[PDB]
């Protein structure tokens, strides 16, 4: 009966029967045309979906504005609210807000898809705080992630609301003539209704009560219906779980809910408050009270904070918190343990439970009564001698579940120092939250000493024990965790009662102290250095122009795949994957999915008949499955439906009965094990090892494993396909690197010509490689629909079926024998690269050439024989990713490096300058090379960062710290650059000049942030000597550029550079005669002049591409057009305690040539370096012994967040030198920095060298450098009593 | 090109001038349409000579493209366009050309 | 470089698709514009051949 | 099956434009009252040379 009443940037909706199923981010995008607002992931953690949400309170007359995510918040929730999207605070037709200006001048996009909930988040918070500290900017975008811009700029524009961009001329920020909150949400919020709203529709009923009294009659009717709140918990277990509920309580602003009472003996805490208001309270209790009182706020008020983002702070309730019941929680943990009780309340009466261990355990007789409701929750006041302590550890510091996290609580007899209680909850080692009631029992009674502390580590271990395949993995890690915490509690309590008792309690180590310090600094610093006479002013090469869509990035207005508007009667397709690593496909059944609403046609691989399958290198591979499947996400049917929503529920319904096959391959030692057919070899062989391996002082063998990467575009694959109606014409648009390979596989699917099937990408919002291969097959698949049912076709995929359906960064496995001198003189090396591939060999086979050619480095091996094979393995195929084999080959040869230094007795810095490549020197591919730039970047950046001073600090910081170690490193860069041909080199544009004097320039190129289409520009502004303005790019299309390469290989500025070039020095040459009769006229003129002297003023830019050649039979060659040089130093703060660590400084300098733009250069190495590092440090991808790729809890993806970005970061290009064969002498950078991150690998490295020396243990550490493998190497008394299992006695959670 | 069909059979023409000039059957070319992005500062499609103007165009576009080919279709005289445009692309030959 | 003319194939025009078909897309344009929307404009005989 | 102007599909939230034409073939245009036909049904905007 009831219709929904809300606000989006100042504009009223009304909506009539409303689905109450219907979400806010569709309905943005999708009915209201607000496309700024974008999709990420769905589930809260990535913040691309961040909008504003303002309320007017009634009784405290004010207007409260917080942030939330959209893709969780159902818009039946937001009635009488106010939304605001990126649309509402500006745009280029109206007034570009300040938060836009600036996060674009900035430089603070790249991509731009993340951008929109940067603003807002930015935004919001200048609402609240017109004059913030950047520690409350930051706060805010805790919960916001970028792939490309590594943070910097972001923060610089946080900064100017406390070079590479004109700070002065920014427009300033005016609190005032703000957006005005409606003022009818006003007028109906003052007129205080009493009665219920109601929605629903044929599968769900919606119940809005507005006072309590309603509240408990809905809770009595429906007891079995949800509380939605903040629909933080529900709402994920609805779309990734498939939970279904028919009937939904959503409560609104109820006063009974919202209490906050300042008890004698406590503080209550109403269950409607969000998590960020308690976050509030508390931080102001914890000053207005003394500290011995504040115990249990404080504890509260630690993983408050750490718990997910600035959205979901203020979204998720406490209540909604503690029901929930989430086993990785970090407040039911402190709760449990400081005698917490829950107010109840139901139509019988009042009724107030403990917060206990059953109560988490969801016992129903501590349980609530299905009818009752948490009002309020009682948090008790401290005494003295009583204690409280919260610990945890995640995969990196924010925004990420914990591994395991802890509450812990004493209370000491005031006469005797004795323990009479005690309370240890653990989270994160079982179904639920657990206490050790049983070991604190039986340590009631003990004195605060070591000897107690022993007799906990073995009790607790034994109550709180996981098996070896508990889910979530991390078995011996989580044990370690338990008796660590133990331990900092211990120390933490052993402090504060030799500071309140002196006289009874020892004094603490010195060496220990520093363990109860926790790794934290949300300051951030950084510099940047780059080159700067008789330059023309109106010249834009070399200056730092912003990226042409910058600020459309910032105002939603950009334009990506799925933004395009509805066009008429379009189609949706989805895709049912497989389930099975390697089986038969007995049988699937159609019948349900096909009958159900919406569902226009399903395909498999027999509905595609003989265009099932195209030749993309070696041999022909199939799109959709046949009888067989061969990894997990392999595409086996399609569906083809009215809607996203109907779609995605028939193929759910789709039934596929499988027969699992043997063997089942998943890790390369095992793809070597039954592998027995023929492999191409590939090697280089240099000089002669087997000789050299007798001269040689001594002789190591070593390995090294390194996991795969997610590419984690911030754009999910997404494209939509039109059929002209006219000759089977097929339009595709599609976020693609490679538009005619787009254009090759949906025509061949088609039976159609090429010039029957266009392909148009305007930007793509990132891809790093990972665009290219599965994007065509869905392509062609999507085609195929579309032309079989005369409809356009829209496919967009999610970031589950995203990531299972695409694959990642190839996994690598070295293997080296080196032979080197007692000074560190490596003159043998015998090296063996293994790829993990996937289902799929073809790219594999090219990264592992890639490999080879750049694993040299920056050193002069006079020696060496390298080897690659790529195996085939029962998981998604592996693509290209950016460095395309060198961030793998490089790191093995790093790590070969630095065992030689262990084993010689020198720091691993010392032995790459006595292995470096000389000024003039040749590589094992017999290419001379002039290394004077490696040199100059090695000695600037040591120069540059202070290393022999911070080498001292270091040393000294280790020599008085037990349970904490820093660690520095510097690695030295030579990325070679060259595609292996010349015809993989060759660019093409083309250039208009109309007789208004406008220009209008296209390219093959693809722009996916890096900036191309900027570049292009910055030529046209000089070849043709006309400002930037006067040039305007659309987009890449094969219907005006045919036959582009793909956009990839670190060099698509550099060639459709030339390209564009070519085309401009052709119509100048034209123009010549024209502009010396008039030099003082203006290119309206000079057109025009043209036209009427009939001189043509469209010309195709074209070139050939760079010399390249590699006969691999020789193994000898000449493969790349030039090399970039460079070098980076990092320096890290370890927990050995915890594994955590904290990136505190790096200093990198790059040989980049004659920069073109410096702001998208710098850009390129932040962005680069910060993808390198979670390579090496926190991305990580858990697959299970059934193949079966993890994606819940602890085993979410994390790729780097504000928090993980170093301290400091100092960047400086070095002084140009001359490189006549490139444009305007420039290097193609961009793919170079990735490696440049493991030199905080090898400062962690560093770090955990140190606590082993110190401790006596005489080390191979595999990428990436988890907290669980750093922790595990710091071997101590805890690692030494953790109870372990016997190999084979369980089948684990992760392989 | 930038002529426009108005029902006089323009297109028909032009793919006519292609399939002489380049020797290959008329259903190995096709057309779209017409666009001021992609030919620009074209000339109004009338006085009886849109055909005439546009079919010069159109031949001197592949005459530019024959000539840059005539090294490749030499060597291989008995191969299909299909064979001499994936020769030309492993050869760095442009296979654009503005008329 | 910013506006494109896209015609793929005219219904006759014998020279009276030139001129006043400059001034209905010109005043189209500027409604697109204004109100950040398509506009379609197509005439009926009686007006058009006033 | 051939696509002309008007048979191309409804884009997405698109408008309609028609013009008032003039009765007169030599007047002077003393007033114009839009004042009904802006609040009629479906009615976005009007438009005259000022
Ligand atoms: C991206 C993301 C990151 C997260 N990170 C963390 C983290 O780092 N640490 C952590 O500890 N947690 C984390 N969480 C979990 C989050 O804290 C909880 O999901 C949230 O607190 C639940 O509150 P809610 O209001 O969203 O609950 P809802 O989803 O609205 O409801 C959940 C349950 O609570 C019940 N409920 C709610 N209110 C009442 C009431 N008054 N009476 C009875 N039952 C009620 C509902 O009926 C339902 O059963 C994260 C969640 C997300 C999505
Ligand atoms: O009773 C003691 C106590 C007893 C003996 C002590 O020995 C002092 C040092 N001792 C000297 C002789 C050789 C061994 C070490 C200290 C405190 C109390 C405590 C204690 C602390 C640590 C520990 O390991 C054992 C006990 S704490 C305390 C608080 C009180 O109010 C009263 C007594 C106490
Ligand atoms: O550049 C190529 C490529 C070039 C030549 C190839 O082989 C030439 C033979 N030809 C292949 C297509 C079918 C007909 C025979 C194969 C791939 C890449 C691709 C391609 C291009 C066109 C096409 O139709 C299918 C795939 S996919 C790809 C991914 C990369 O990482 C690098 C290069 C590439
Ligand atoms: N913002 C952004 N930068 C990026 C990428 C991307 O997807 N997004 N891809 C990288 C990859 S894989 C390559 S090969 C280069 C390609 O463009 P370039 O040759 O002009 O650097 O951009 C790099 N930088
Ligand atoms: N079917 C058809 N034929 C037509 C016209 C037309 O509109 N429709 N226009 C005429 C006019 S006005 C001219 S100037 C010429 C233009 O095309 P042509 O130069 O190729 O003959 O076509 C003529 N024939
Ligand atoms: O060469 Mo970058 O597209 S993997
Ligand atoms: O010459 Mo015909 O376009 S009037
Ligand atoms: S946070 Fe909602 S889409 Fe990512
Ligand atoms: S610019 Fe931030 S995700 Fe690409």
């Amino acid at each position: 009966a009831s219709e929904l009443l809300f606000y989006v940037n100042g504009r009223k909706v009304i909506e009539k029967n409303v689905d109450p199923e219907t979400m806010l981010l569709p309905y943005l995008r999708k009915k209201l045309r607000l496309t700024g607002t974008k999709y990420g992931c769905g589930g809260g953690g990535c913040g691309a979906c961040t909008v504003m949400i303002s309320r007017y309170n009634p009784i405290t007359k004010r207007i409260r504005h917080h942030p939330a995510n959209a893709c969780l918040i159902p818009i039946c929730s937001l009635y009488g609210a106010a939304v605001t999207t990126v649309e509402g605070i500006g745009s280029t037709h109206t007034r570009i807000h300040p938060v836009q200006e600036r996060i674009a001048k900035c430089h603070g996009t790249q991509c731009g898809f993340c951008t929109p909930g940067m603003v807002m988040s930015i935004y919001t918070l200048l609402r609240n705080h017109p004059e913030p500290t950047l520690d409350q900017l930051t706060d805010a975008l805790g919960g916001n992630l970028c792939r490309c811009t590594g943070y910097r700029p972001i923060i610089d524009a946080c900064k100017t609301f406390c070079k590479l961009f004109a700070e002065e001329e920014f427009l300033p920020l005016d609190p005032t003539q703000e957006l005005i909150f409606p003022p009818e949400l006003m007028i109906m919020a003052e007129k205080q209704s009493q009665r219920t709203r109601v929605f629903g529709s044929e599968r769900m009923m919606w119940f809005s009560p507005v006072t309590l009294k309603e509240l408990l009659e809905f809770k009595f009717k429906y007891p079995q219906a949800p509380v939605i709140m903040g629909n933080t918990s529900v709402g994920p277990e609805v779309k990734f779980k498939g939970v279904f509920h028919p009937v939904i309580i959503s409560p609104d602003r109820i006063e009974e809910l919202s209490v906050v009472n300042h008890a004698y003996n406590g503080l209550t805490l109403g269950a409607g408050l969000s998590l960020a208001q308690v976050k509030d309270i508390l931080a102001d209790v914890v000053q207005k009270l003394p500290e011995e009182k504040t115990q249990m706020y404080h504890a509260l008020l630690k993983h408050l904070g750490t718990l997910a983002g600035s959205q979901i702070r203020n979204m998720a309730s406490l209540g909604g918190h503690i029901i929930s019941r989430h086993p990785d929680s970090d407040l039911n943990p402190i709760l449990a343990v400081g005698n917490c009780t829950l107010n109840l309340l139901s139509k019988e009466g009042k009724r107030q439970i403990p917060l206990n261990e059953q109560f988490l355990s969801k016992c129903p007789n501590a349980d609530l009564k299905p009818q009752e409701i948490l009002v309020s929750v009682n948090i008790p006041y401290s005494r003295k001698w009583e204690f409280v302590s919260a610990f945890r550890q995640a995969q990196r510091q924010e925004n990420a579940l914990a591994i395991v996290n802890s509450g812990m609580r004493v209370f000491f007899g005031e006469g005797d120092g004795i323990i009479r209680e005690l309370c240890i909850s653990y989270g994160g080692v079982g179904p639920a939250t657990i206490c050790a009631k049983n070991s604190c029992q039986k340590l009631i009674g003990r004195h605060w000493n070591e000897q107690m502390l022993d007799i906990a580590c073995r009790l607790i271990l034994n109550e709180v024990s996981l098996l070896g395949s508990a889910p979530g993995g991390k078995v011996e890690f989580k044990r370690t965790l338990i008796i660590s915490f133990l331990f900092k509690f211990y120390l933490e309590v052993s402090q504060i009662l030799k500071k309140m008792d002196p006289v009874h309690y020892p004094s603490l180590a010195d060496k220990y102290e520093s363990a109860l310090e926790d790794l934290h600094s949300k300051h951030h610093c950084s510099t940047l250095k780059y080159q700067n006479p008789k330059q023309h002013p109106e010249d834009p090469i070399g200056h730092p122009i912003m990226h042409l869509s910058g600020v459309k990035h910032a105002t939603g207005e950009a334009i990506y795949c799925d933004d395009m508007p509805l066009v008429d009667q379009e189609l949706f397709l989805t895709f049912v994957t497989s389930s099975r690593a390697h089986a038969k496909i007995v049988s699937i059944d159609l019948s349900e999915a096909l009958s159900m609403p919406g569902v226009v046609d399903i395909m498999t691989a027999e509905h595609l008949s003989d265009v099932n399958s195209f030749c993309f290198f070696t041999e022909a591979e199939k799109f959709l499955a046949t009888d067989k499947v061969f990894c997990v996400g392999q595409l086996v049917c399609a569906v083809l439906a009215d809607s996203e929503v109907q779609a995605k529920r028939a193929a759910k319904r789709v039934k596929i009965v499988y027969q699992d096959l043997e063997p089942l391959i998943l890790t390369i030692e095992e793809s070597i094990q039954h592998n027995s057919s023929f492999k191409p070899e590939r090697k280089l062989e240099y000089g002669n090892v087997d000789e050299a391996f007798k001269v040689v002082d001594q002789i190591l063998e070593g390995e090294i494993h390194m996991g795969g990467q997610e590419h984690f575009y911030m754009e999910t694959q997404s494209m939509l396909v039109v059929p002209k109606g006219e000759d089977q014409e097929m339009d595709v648009y599609v976020s693609t690197q490679f538009p005619k390979y787009i254009q090759d596989i949906v025509a061949s699917t088609l039976k159609l010509p090429a010039n029957k099937v266009m392909c148009h990408v305007r930007r793509v919002g990132g891809a790093f490689g990972g665009k290219v291969l599965k994007t065509g097959i869905i392509a062609a698949v999507t085609a195929f629909a579309a032309n079989k049912h005369g409809r356009a076709v829209r496919c967009v995929l999610e970031r589950g079926e995203d990531m299972l359906i695409t694959g990642g960064r190839h996994p690598y496995l070295g293997k080296y024998k080196a032979g080197f001198m007692n000074d560190g003189r490596i003159l043998a090396l015998d090296m063996e690269h293994y790829s993990n591939a996937g289902a799929s060999l073809d790219e594999s086979l090219f990264v592992i050439e890639m490999g080879l050619l750049k694993m040299d480095n920056a050193y002069k091996f006079p020696n060496l024989r390298c080897r690659g094979w790529a195996c085939r393995t029962n998981l998604p195929s592996n693509t290209a990713f950016r460095g395309f084999g060198f961030p793998q080959a490089a790191l093995i040869t790093e790590s070969c490096i630095t065992e030689v230094a262990a084993k010689c007795g020198l720091s691993p810095e010392k032995v790459r300058i006595i292995n470096m490549y000389k000024e003039i020197d040749q590589t094992p591919y017999k290419q001379e090379i002039n290394a004077k730039n490696l040199i100059q970047c090695w000695r600037e950046c040591m120069a540059m960062s202070s290393y022999s001073l911070r080498k001292v600090a270091v040393e000294k910081f280790n020599a008085e710290n037990y349970w904490k170690k820093k660690g520095l490193a510097m690695v030295p860069l030579k990325f070679p650059v060259g595609l292996g041909s010349r015809a993989a080199g060759q660019a093409a544009a083309l250039v208009h000049i109309y007789l208004d004097g406008s220009v209008l320039v296209t390219h093959g190129g693809i722009e996916m942030g890096q900036g191309v289409h900027t570049k292009m520009i910055q030529v046209v502004s000089r070849e043709l000597r006309m400002p930037m303005s006067n040039v305007h790019l659309r987009g890449t299309s094969t219907e005006t550029v045919p036959n582009a390469n793909i956009s990839g290989g670190s060099v698509v500025a550099d060639l459709n550079g030339l390209a564009v070039k070519d085309a401009c020095q052709t119509l100048l040459k034209r123009l010549e005669p024209i502009i010396s009769k008039n030099p003082k006229g203006t290119w309206k003129d000079w057109a025009q002049t043209a036209f009427d002297e009939s001189i043509n003023l469209s010309a195709v830019g074209y070139f050939r591409g760079y010399e390249s050649d590699m006969n691999w039979e020789k193994g000898e060659g000449q493969p790349f057009e030039y090399f970039v040089y460079g070098a980076a130093c990092s320096e890290v703060e370890i927990d050995c305690l915890t594994g955590d660590h904290k990136n505190i400084r790096t200093d990198i300098v790059m040989d980049v040539g004659c920069s073109i733009n410096p702001a998208i250069d710098i850009g390129q190495i932040e962005g680069a370096f910060i993808q390198g590092m979670g390579l090496y440090t926190i991305e990580e991808l858990n697959y299970s012994p059934q193949g079966i790729l993890h994606t819940r809890g602890p085993d979410q993806y994390k790729i780097p967040a504000i928090c993980d970005m170093p301290t400091e970061l100092h960047i400086a290009l070095l002084p140009p030198s001359q490189n006549s064969n490139t444009l305007y002498s420039s290097k193609g950078l961009g793919e170079s920095g990735v490696f440049l991150g493991c030199s905080v690998f090898f400062a962690i490295h560093d770090a955990v060298s140190a606590a082993r020396q110190e401790r006596g243990l005489h080390l191979t550490l595999n990428s990436p450098l988890t907290p669980e493998k750093i922790r595990m190497a710091c071997e101590d008394k805890f690692t030494k009593m953790i109870p372990r299992d016997e190999p084979g006695s369980y089948v684990p959670w992760n392989v």
